[PDB]
Formats: structure tokens, sequence, C-alpha cells
């Protein structure tokens, strides 16, 4: 294994370093507004050194944006692919690339057998070429890497099954900035090349000037270059035809043959039919554009994309584009003075030719590390807004992410009879989640009715996962001698205390116990992580006199708290007189299950404690039915609370963290939570779904005298306050506290609510943010850039640190954030914007709705931690912050047995499963084979992160090939499971290096 801490990789372009140098001047460059006037020497080209031009037709199909997936399919995409099939069949030299497999499967499954064979023919002979072949073209800012892999795996498995093809070239023309997570996953999925478009205009200029638009993109920690993927960055403002032929859109627009009027050319010179009369002059103009574009790149091979949104719909558009380009190609190729060979081509064709030029020693390409956030398309129009837009669904993404892993893991242990419909359920679940990864899904940049479609699909997917999980649990914990399933029956319902949140939707079930009817209830906890976990769990119960046992009747220590809900004239808490929370510690095996029993008594049981409740405000009495401890009252004041050995938190009189004492000796380290607001510009560019354009720094929110509720218990205490737009909550269970914000922005139009942390941490201009929950990247605040350019994606966490102290905030949801000054962290909660931001959504964001945001706050000492070089572009979590992220993203699942009685019930599953080192995860367990198959196969994705070593190192070796019994073979595969990289002598899967991801398939006889 490489070391990813001590050795800094040496690369030609390190993006953080480049950002430090660059001046980012927005100077008028001419016809190319954000570059310069390109010059070429015309003697560069001659009969022995010619320009090879690949013109690559394409059609950018959004799986939802202005219309839903199904609306677009019917109005646009089904016509585009019909005409692709007809026109390419008839025109052998004509070519076309296709990215979005969601649309292509929809189409293909509706064809007659004859058309399917014709379609296979134009794919087999290379006319229609799939690029990337993911279900969607995903967002790269907010997306979790697991969901990036999910949507790629889904599209590629479809392509391999139905077209016998796996793309090795990726096409990503539309995501709003680009993550190095993509090459990381692609290069481990058999990919050899990738293309990107939406990078900062100043980055395009800078790289174009050095011919560094094509580069070997490696991970920021990779010394060796094993992760390197050949990347082509397109040079111009857009992927459309005006911005793809060359530097002068006014010329290029004239070679978009669909623009001959109800579309026109903004530059006011229309396209003209190519004729014998004009082909010489038209060709001179176009080749001059081609040759200017070629100056920006190192080979004599030129990529010319030919397409736009939902292009190639009309069969006449196929004609007018194909016929005019043929006449140009016929003239140009027959005229030696051009020294061009021009033809319709595919992306793979382009890349093969570029590597032939490299193999032949005509170019050597520079190395790059870093990301391409935050994207600006012009002036100060930074796309940091979509890091936060529609935060309800951003949260829902992470919840569905977990349920799909748990459903596929739980159901993977057994083959299922097809009458169970496990395969169907999981396919629906994978595809709805995969679709939401689209750059108009998770981004929150779609119209209101499309967001509603995405919500409804994710809701159906969650229900499908629940059905699979509860069937799997009943099977895993019922004696085989009794197990006799009704595949349509709910044996368990799922309890989830964090989605949607009782504050958002009053939807948790009360386990109703009574000494006559239902004295006891079985509950089950699932642990998807491959190590022993001991986590507090809670359930709603109809009486406070409840005791907890394992199935062996060993007593388990519990706490009962009241059920609090918040209400709005003044924002004040009310208690239930009818239901209570039972809280206890579940110990659950690796990738396993543990059963416990909730039992009623007439009175206080031996092993169950009751929290006190203190309501700080001019009081009036609050009953809690049979809850034995009466609510105490009082005036706002400062409070300290501690749970177990874990930290002591001090809170203000408005109920907001002002300090954390780690240990009993150590200091009360200042840590202030405050809510602020950004507004919208009155004159200038308006903030929208995409753009964050604040009218200067955030201004504090008037809290007034808010009602602060304090609940204090042996196992769990919390401080909650009803602030305007936010019920803020700090929960303590004996480690890093958990923060919950119930965010209701109401109709505070032209407002972005932010949450800031103020410390004395001497961070300076340095902060760290993660990319797709895979890696932490060093950010440097740049005073030379406006505020919105210092905002970055916070997909799963952010941190600051000096020589001694670190503060890490972990998120349960992707949101936008920064460190706008030394010892600060801030993360946006929600945004409501009256105005469109003129990127084609055609509305602002006025569909806000209550969301429950969840966080972990890890203050820790790092003076004794081995930290990377001051010159390393990466950061790494501590064990405590990694485990805290794990408790947000993949908590224990909770199952309440539905029936009065459970014959066959067992207490545990997975007792024998290995408990792997804390840095290793089984990201994916997925059975690859239906029952009717003599060889069963199960895929595993193993990720190993890298944690800062702090000199405090109980760990069985995990071999996923020996998890299921009767193994006949073990293969290391691509992360899609679609290719064998080795049959493993030993039938053992070996341990993977820090920051490595590897996939294995185990076979069974
Ligand atoms: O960018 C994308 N598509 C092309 C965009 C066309 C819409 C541009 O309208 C500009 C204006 C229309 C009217 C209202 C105002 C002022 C003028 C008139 C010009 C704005 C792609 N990226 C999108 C991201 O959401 C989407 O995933 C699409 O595939
Ligand atoms: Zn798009």
């Amino acid at each position: 294994c490489q070391d990813v801490v001590q050795d800094v990789p040496n690369v030609d372009v390190q993006m953080l370093e480049l950002y430090d140098r660059m001046s980012f001047k927005d100077i008028d460059g001419g016809v190319w507004k954000q570059g310069w006037n390109i010059k070429y020497d015309p003697l560069k080209y001659n009969a022995h050194h010619k320009l090879k031009v690949f013109v690559v037709p394409h059609s950018h199909n959004d799986p939802g944006w202005i219309q839903t997936f199904e609306e677009y399919y019917q109005h646009d995409t089904k016509h585009i692919l019909s005409n692709a099939l007809r026109h390419l069949h008839d025109n052998p030299e004509m070519k076309f690339i296709w990215a979005e497999i969601s649309y292509f499967a929809r189409f293909y499954h509706d064809l007659g057998e004859n058309k399917k064979l014709q379609m296979k023919s134009i794919v087999k002979n290379g006319q229609l070429e799939f690029v990337t072949g993911g279900w969607v073209m995903p967002d790269e800012a907010n997306s979790h890497w697991r969901n990036v892999l999910l949507q790629l795996t889904e599209g590629q498995t479809w392509l391999k099954q139905f077209m016998n093809v796996t793309p090795t070239a990726s096409w990503a023309i539309d995501p709003f900035g680009h993550s190095p997570t993509m090459p990381y996953i692609l290069q481990k999925s058999g990919f050899k090349n990738m293309l990107i478009q939406r990078t900062h205009y100043s980055v395009k200029k800078e790289l174009a000037q050095q011919r560094q638009l094509e580069f070997l993109w490696r991970q920021i920690w990779d010394n060796k270059g094993d992760t390197a993927l050949f990347t082509h960055m397109m040079p111009f403002y857009s992927y459309d035809i005006p911005h793809t032929c060359g530097p002068d859109p006014k010329v290029c627009c004239q070679f978009d043959f669909k623009r001959m009027g109800g579309l026109s050319c903004p530059w006011k010179v229309p396209p003209r039919t190519i004729s014998d009369q004009n082909v010489a002059a038209r060709s001179d103009l176009l080749v001059d554009q081609w040759k200017k574009k070629a100056e920006l790149y190192r080979t004599n091979v030129l990529l010319i994309p030919l397409g736009d949104d939902f292009r190639f719909k009309q069969n006449t558009e196929w004609d007018v584009q194909r016929v005019n380009y043929e006449r140009l190609f016929e003239h140009i190729n027959s005229q030696a003075h051009f020294n061009v060979q021009a033809q319709f081509g595919t992306l793979q064709e382009y890349f093969d030719a570029v590597h032939q030029a490299e193999r032949a020693g005509q170019a050597e390409f520079p190395t790059l590390s870093g990301d391409f956030f935050t994207y600006a398309d012009r002036s100060d129009n930074y796309w940091s807004g979509y890091y936060t837009s529609r935060p309800y669904h951003k949260r829902m993404d992470r919840v569905l992410m977990h349920y799909v892993r748990a459903a596929e893991m739980l159901s993977a242990w057994h083959s299922w009879d097809g009458m169970a419909r496990i395969e169907e359920r999981l396919e629906q679940a994978r595809r709805e989640l995969s679709l939401f990864q689209h750059h108009d899904g998770i981004t929150g940049t779609a119209k209101t009715h499309v967001v509603v479609d995405y919500e409804q699909r994710m809701q159906e997917a969650l229900k499908a996962c629940q059905m699979v999980m509860q069937q799997s649990v009943y099977r895993l914990l019922t004696k085989p001698s009794i197990y006799s399933p009704d595949f349509s029956f709910s044996y368990f319902t799922l309890d989830d205390s964090r989605w949607p949140g009782s504050g958002v939707e009053d939807s948790r079930t009360t386990i109703i116990l009574g000494e006559d009817i239902l004295p006891s209830k079985h509950v089950v906890m699932h642990n998807t992580l491959p190590h022993w976990r001991e986590q507090l769990v809670d359930f709603y119960v109809s009486s406070p006199f409840v005791s907890v046992t394992d199935l062996a009747n060993n007593p388990v220590e519990a706490q009962v708290s009241p059920v609090w809900s918040w209400h709005h004239d003044t924002i004040h808490p009310q208690g239930s007189t009818t239901k209570y929370r039972i809280i206890f510690k579940a110990r659950v095996p690796p990738m396993g299950l543990a059963t416990y029993v909730l039992t009623i008594s007439d009175s206080k049981p031996e092993h169950t404690s009751y929290a006190s409740n203190l309501l700080l405000r001019n009081p009036t009495s609050l009953p809690l039915g049979q809850y034995p401890e009466d609510v105490k009252f009082g005036d706002p004041r400062e409070i300290s609370l501690r749970v177990g050995n874990g930290p002591t938190l001090a809170f203000s009189e408005q109920g907001l963290l002002k300090s954390i004492q780690l240990t009993q000796d150590s200091p009360h380290v200042p840590v202030h939570f405050k809510f602020l607001k950004y507004g919208v510009r009155s004159h200038g560019d308006r903030s929208g779904a995409y753009l964050f354009l604040p009218n200067g720094p955030a201004s504090p929110v008037e809290l007034g005298q808010p009602v602060v509720l304090v609940t204090k218990g042996k196992l769990e205490s919390s401080v909650s306050v009803g602030l305007p737009s936010v019920v803020h909550q700090t929960i303590m269970r004996g480690g890093a506290p958990e923060i919950r914000n119930l965010v209701d922005i109401g109709s505070l139009d032209n407002t972005e609510i932010v949450m800031r942390l103020e410390t004395h941490i001497d961070s300076g201009d340095i902060f760290y943010t993660d990319l797709n929950g895979l890696q932490f990247i060093k950010r440097r605040r740049l005073d030379k850039l406006p505020l919105q350019a210092n905002y970055y994606p916070i997909p799963s966490g952010m941190f600051i640190e000096d020589a001694n102290t670190r503060l890490t905030l972990l998120t349960g949801q992707p949101l936008g954030g920064s460190s706008l000054a030394s010892g600060e962290l801030e993360i946006m909660q929600d945004r409501r914007l009256a105005s469109d931001d003129e990127r084609g959504l055609g509305q602002g964001v006025l569909d806000n709705k209550p969301v429950l945001h969840i966080y972990r706050l890890v203050l820790e000492k790092v003076n004794n931690c081995v930290r990377p070089s001051e010159l390393h572009p990466a950061g790494y979590l501590t064990s405590a912050a990694h485990k805290a992220s794990q408790s947000l993203l993949d908590p224990l699942d909770k199952f309440i047995f539905a029936e009065n009685e459970w014959i066959g019930a067992q207490g545990q599953f997975g007792g024998d499963h290995p408990s792997a080192r804390e840095d290793l995860d089984v990201s994916v367990m997925r059975r690859l084979t239906k029952s009717s198959a003599k060889t069963q196969r199960v895929g595993y994705v193993l990720h190993r992160t890298n944690l800062m070593q702090c000199g405090t190192p109980h760990t069985q070796k995990l071999d996923v090939c020996h998890l299921l019994p009767n193994v006949a073979r073990c293969e290391r595969t691509t992360l899609t499971f679609l290719q064998n990289l080795e049959h493993l002598d030993g039938m053992v899967a070996p341990e993977v290096c820090p920051m490595e991801t590897a996939a294995y398939v185990s076979s069974h006889s």
C-alpha cells in the first residue's frame, strides 16, 4: 500500500495551488468572450501532418427538469431514438453517441423484435456508441459516491445484458462543476477516457493557454498515478453547436443546420444550405474555426461535438445536419490546401486516435489533481446555490441510499422464490434512487411538479426497501423448522426516528402495551456495517412502565423520555399524555441482527430510569399523563449538561452551544452556534435554484426570548429551542453530540438561513470539505473571489484545525457551506428565492417544506495525530469523526414485530461474522443471481478509508468470499461487477489499501 499522508504527489496542475496563482480577471477576450483571439501558423498543416476532425453528433436528454422523465420520453426522447434507429440504419457513415440509459431502456423494451435486432446492429457495427452508460448523467457535487456507483452499475448492467457492450469513455457535458470522485470510480470500472465541460471560465482560459485541457486526472493523495484517467475538458462556454465548432460562436452558429427558421442565431447571421456555389467559402470559415480550436490541444486530432438539448428529434433535422455536413466533408477532404480529413465519428474513435498520436510520440500529456468547484459560467455567477436547493429531497437521497444498501444486504443472504418479488422491488428501488442522481434531481434545479415526481418515486422505492427488509429479517430470525412465509405479509413495520422526523410528519407507530392485551413486543435492530456496534435506539410506547430484555431475558438498562412536539402562535413545546420514548443500547453483530423485548409493568421497573424536563420561559402547567417525573419550570438561564464519560456542553439562555469541555480536567473550549440570513440583490444578478448571489455578509436572526426545553437522562439528554424558522436541538448520548434542525423557512422570500459555528481555532484561510462522502479536500478561502465562490459542496462533512484543535461537522444530507473567517464553519439550511436566475428553470424556489437536518459535532485534540504535510491537498477524518459520519449515513435499522406473537423467534443473526477494522466498510452486498441458477453469485464492494493515526490502535480479517457458505470461486471484479480482474487462488479476497475501493464476486454450488 501507498502512504497517503507523508508523501505529496507531484503533478503539473494541482488545482488548489493553481487557484492561489490565478487572478481570475473577467477581461473581454473578443469573439471568444472569456479567452483570447486564437492565432495558428497555417504552415503547421501540410499533406504529411493533417488535421483529423471527428464531428460527433449527440442529444442531451435530461431525465427530468422542465418536464418529468415520462413527459420528456413521450414529447421528445422516444422520437429522438426512433429517428436515430431509422436514420443510422439507412446512413452507414452517420454516427451518434448516447449517455442516459434510463431513457434508452424505457425505449428499447417497447420495441418489436425486428427493431431490437436493427438496434443491436447499429450498436454492433459502432454507429450508435454508448458514452458512460450510467442510468443518468449524475450531479457530481451533492451525490454520494455509492449512489454514483449505483447509477453507473445499473446502466452498465443493462447495457451488458441487452446490448453486450460496456463503455470505456465517459461523457459529462452538463453537471455544474466536476468531482475527481468520477475518474476514481470510472478507472476502477474499466474506463480509459472521460470528458467534462462545466468548469470555471477562468480555469478554461488558464489551462487553454498552456494546452492543459487534456490531462491524466489522478486522486489528490495518489503518489504512484495508478488512479490516473485521461480527461478531455472542452474549452468553451457551452456544449451547444455555437460553442463547439471553434472560438467564434457567430461563425459556429451558422453550422447548426436546425437553426433555419423556429430557432435562430442570437448573433443574427443564420445558417445557409451548403451548395457548390458557397461550399468553398463556408468550408474556409469552418476549417478556420477547427484550426483555432486545435491550437488549444496537443494532437492533430480534434473533437467537434454536434448537438444540443433534445436534438435529433425530427427526421428532417437528421437530414439537414447530415446532408450539409457531408457536402462540407466532401469539399474539405478533396481540397489539399485545407490538409484536413473530416468525418462523422464517436467519442471512443476520438480518444483511440488521440492515444495513437501519443503512442507515436506526437504529444505527452500533463498530470492533474483537484476538483472543479465552485463552477462560474460568467462574471460572479457562481453555482453554489444548488449545493442547498430543495434540501428536503437532498436529505431523502441519503435516507433512500441507506435503505437500498440495507434491503440488498438483508435479502442477499438467501435465494428467494420469484413469488417473493424481491428482485422486482430492489430493481424499482435502485432505479428510482439512480434517476434522482441526475443533475436536475438531487441538485433541486427541476420545476415543482418534477421535484414531486422525484419525491413520489423515492417514496415508492423506500416502501419497496421496507417490504424486502422485513421479509429478510423474519426469514433470518425464525427457526427453519417453523419458517413458512406469506410473501405479501408485513411481519415487521420499520421505525425511523430521523426520516421524515416526528416534527416534519407525525408518523411513528406507538407500540401499544397493556397487562391484558399485549404485555410484550419483540423489536429487532439491523447493523449494515461489518463491525460490532452498540447504539442507543428508541421506540414510541403507550406507557412509561416498560422494561427491556434481550430474548435470553437478560435485563437491559433503559431510559423513558416524554414525547415533545413544537407549536406556533410564540413557538412552544407540548407533551403527549398518551405515548413515551423508551431508549436503550442495542448491541448488534457485524452485518447482523439483535432481538430485544419491550415488557409493561404496573409501576417503575428496576432497570428503567426517567428523564427530568426543565421548560425555560412566564410559565403555564404541562401534564404528561403517567410520566412519573413532573415538568420543572423557570426563567431563561445558562445550562451545562453531561452524559456518561463524554463531553460537557454549556448552552446560552436561548439554548445554543457556547462551549464544549472534552474531559474533566481540560478547558471549556468556546464553540458558539448562531443562525444568520443572506438576502438577494435588489439591482444586479438575482440568486435562484442554481446561483448564490448574496447582498453582502449574513446578518444575525432576531431570536427574541425563545422557549428552551431541557430533557436530562442517564442515557440521553437534549436542549431544544423554537427559533424563528428552526427548532434547534442538541442531543447528548456520551460522545460527539447530534444536532437536529427542523427547518421551516415558511414564506421568508429572498432569504437563505445559514448555521455558523464560531471558535478560537487558528484555521486561517484553510478549511476542509468532502467530495461525494469519499475524500476530504483542502479549501483556501480567497478574498480575491466573491463570497459565493468560497461556498463549496458539503456532501457529508467539513472541518477546520490549527496545531492543537479540530472541529468537524458531519451532515446527514448534502448542503452548501464555507469557512468565511478563521475558526468559523457555516452550512446553509434552506433558501427561498422569488426570482429566476436565468439558467432555463423559469421559476425561483418557492416550494420549500419542513426538513429535519441531522449533524454530528466532533471537537477533538490533534496535537498527537500524524497529519499530512502542509503541502498535501487532502485531509483525513479521525476514527471518532468517521464513526460519527457512519452513525448519520448508516444507523441501525429498527423493526417492530407486527403480530401479537412470534413463534420461532431467535435472539441474534451474524454472531460469527468477522468484525473488520474500523476503516473498512462493505459499501455494497448484492446477490447477482435469481434462484433458477445452479451457480449463485454475490457481489461485494469493499471501501477502506484513511483515518488520521493518533496513537491509540480486536480485529478479524474479513474475507467476503467466505461470508456465504459453499464458495466454489472468488473473483476480484470492476466495481460494476461486470468484469473479472482475477480468479483468486486461495478463494480468499485480500484486504484493500487505505482510500482504495475493490469489488469481489463469490460463486456458490
Ligand atoms: O443548460 C441547459 N440547457 C440549455 C439551457 C436553455 C435555457 C436558457 O434560457 C436562457 C433564458 C431564457 C429566457 C429567460 C431568461 C432570459 C432569456 C430568455 C434567456 C433565461 C442544461 N443544463 C440545465 C441544468 O438545469 C439542464 O439540465 C439542461 O440540460
Ligand atoms: Zn442537463
